[PDB]
């Protein structure tokens, strides 16, 4: 079935072992850095939400272990705060930072750049809708992170996971534009499982997308776990998947044929 | 050999038929638009250089033919000028536009946005090198094009081809961040062949990268055509290819193993 094919493509499992998955992600990050020794930093945008809090903790753990094992003091995890003006859940971001205990935290306000981009487009004749402005913000955040990685010999860590990949619920070349994604394979509730195992404060992942999707995260997680969900729900999820295949593949060329089916 | 594997992966051929390749690219663009009818525009940044001039002409031809065939007057090709302040070869851009005869030309000056992004980074403690600033400009151009595509129901056309893909000579999520690439498979001199067949003014592609690469475009084209080049030259090209595999694949996950070889 299509459900079977999607589960296989995203690497999702019905149940996972929290600590075992924590080690799988940490060891992954450590192995990559030992294979490419010129990389001295891991860069990640912290939003105060579940996914970035989890990824952030895993990144710091990876660097902490590599330092002790190799003695290389130049390695570091750089957490990046990218507020648009004044961010609402700022206190949550502070709590997330306290939990992660990052080596370094840089704060870059993207408002000025976004307004400038919009002014240039307006003068040319293009006014943006709120939806498009949202993607523009996601792309400015990508830009900031890559400029930081470029000056610190680092790579940009992404928070993409199975529950977001299946619906293509990310901005193309926005938060989707990253170098390495240690959470890929996990669904939403499983991410909470890892945070619980890390003793993360409950309020940082205890409830917050479901509006635009037409399905809840529980529907998506159940689907990814191979469960039997209402047919109408399955069709909605599958429609999103097929519609967004372009977001999970490199630019289309004359050799591609996936879009012909 | 590695040369054989690379040629296969990029789809390059020793010799091509100019008109036949022109039709292959145009028919490709037309087929995609007929498969996804919600797409009403093709968006492409025009720089006055060889690659964008070629891609631009092919895009306009595709739209011209689709309009006559379907009668749909809402379809259009949008050429986008994205100068950083005052562009040097501006006259060449004007000549390129005269050759392409685009339905619409929008001019968006990216200088304001780039300076704003740099100011935000500077205040946080990050000063950019000229190289990194260059990538930042490429990413702001990507941002502008996607905002335009978002408001015009369009897709972003890329100019990536075999001679650039082999060395990864493009900005990750910059000019490399596109939706559909009609030139993919062609080497540099072959691109000139297509322009000659289209009667493009010679000065628009007659000579202009080779500095940073350590090899000339003729070395790269010869390599892609399966020719026997000096071993030192082959090793340099192959080094670039292996080093930039991350640019030609989606973000790295725990399931990938290409980087382990
Ligand atoms: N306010 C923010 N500050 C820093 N990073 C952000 C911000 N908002 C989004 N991000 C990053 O974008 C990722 C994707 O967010 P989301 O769009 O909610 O899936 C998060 O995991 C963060 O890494
Ligand atoms: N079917 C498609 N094939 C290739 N690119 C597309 C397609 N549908 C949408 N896009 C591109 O993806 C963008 C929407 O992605 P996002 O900005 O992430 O919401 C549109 O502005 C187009 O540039
Ligand atoms: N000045 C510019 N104006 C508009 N598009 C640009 C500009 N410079 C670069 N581009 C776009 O980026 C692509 C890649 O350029 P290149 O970095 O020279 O390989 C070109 O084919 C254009 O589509
Ligand atoms: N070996 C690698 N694996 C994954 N990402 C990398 C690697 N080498 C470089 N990068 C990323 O790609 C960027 C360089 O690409 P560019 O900006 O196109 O010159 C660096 O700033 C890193 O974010
Ligand atoms: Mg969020
Ligand atoms: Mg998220
Ligand atoms: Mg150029
Ligand atoms: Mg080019």
């Amino acid at each position: 079935t299509l459900q079977q094919q999607i589960i296989k493509a995203l690497g999702a499992k019905p149940q996972i072992n929290a600590e075992e998955e924590i080690r799988r992600s940490v060891d992954f990050l450590k192995s990559y850095l030992q294979t490419y020794p010129f990389i001295k930093s891991l860069v990640l945008g912290i939003s105060g939400g579940q996914d970035s809090t989890l990824a952030g903790k895993l990144c710091q753990m990876a660097i902490n272990e590599l330092r002790l094992e190799t003695g290389n003091e130049s390695l570091q995890f750089i957490a990046v705060r990218l507020p648009y003006g004044v961010q609402a859940d700022e206190q949550d971001c502070q709590d997330a930072i306290a939990f992660i205990q990052p080596d370094r935290v840089l704060t870059v306000n993207i408002k000025g750049a976004v307004l400038a981009s919009e002014q240039a487009l307006r003068e040319a004749g293009i006014e943006l809708s709120d939806f498009v402005r949202g993607n523009e913000k996601a792309r400015e955040r990508m830009k900031a992170q890559y400029s930081i990685a470029g000056m610190t010999s680092g790579v940009v860590v992404g928070t993409d996971h199975a529950a977001e990949a299946i619906t293509g619920f990310f901005t193309k070349y926005g938060d989707g534009g990253t170098d390495i994604n240690p959470l890929y394979r996990l669904n939403k509730r499983q991410g909470k499982q890892l945070l619980a195992a890390l003793a993360c404060p409950e309020h940082l992942y205890k409830k917050a997308d479901e509006v635009a999707l037409g399905v809840t995260y529980d529907n998506i997680d159940d689907y990814l776990e191979g469960k039997n969900v209402p047919q109408q729900v399955a069709r909605t999820i599958e429609n999103w998947y097929l519609k967004t295949e372009h977001k999970r593949r490199p630019p289309i060329t004359v050799f591609d044929d996936f879009w012909k089916k």
